[PDB]
């Protein structure tokens, strides 16, 4: 894949592990290591995506200009959606950390069930937006 796709792939691999919510995951969630790592992986994905779009603009098919503008704005919106989705994942995990830190030594099982359900929905959104972004990038040059 492209550099940005490999960066997103590392985000996916790390998130899949987090979604197991094992005791190893819990340790890294409560220390903030998980959200620092997701921030790093998100930032790298977005940096590579912006650089990729910039290089694609060196190999464009000429089109009506109105069309090129439309497609460029649609692509920028798709990039922004991806970044917002990754940040929503990270923010939901920050929320979980704060809730666990407020509850002394009480059982986190219900919190974990609710987190797992929510993360599944956030992953669905990130995945549909990533696939949409790849579709737009694939037809961007031909216009």
């Amino acid at each position: 894949g492209q550099r940005w796709e490999l960066a997103l792939g590392r985000f996916w691999d790390y998130l899949r592990w987090v979604q197991t919510l094992s005791e190893q995951v819990q340790e890294e969630l409560l220390s903030s290591q998980v959200t620092q790592e997701l921030r790093a992986l998100m930032d790298e994905t977005m940096k590579e995506l912006k650089a990729y779009k910039s290089e694609l603009e060196e190999q464009l098919t000429p089109v009506a200009e109105e069309t090129r503008a439309r497609l460029s704005k649609e692509l920028q919106a798709a990039q922004a959606r991806l970044g917002a989705d990754m940040e929503d994942v990270r923010g939901r995990l920050v929320q979980y950390r704060g809730e666990v830190q407020a509850m002394l030594g009480q059982s986190t099982e219900e919190l974990r069930v609710r987190l797992a359900s929510h993360l599944r929905k956030l992953r669905k959104r990130l995945l549909r937006d990533a696939d949409d972004l790849q579709k737009r990038l694939a037809v961007y040059q031909a216009g």
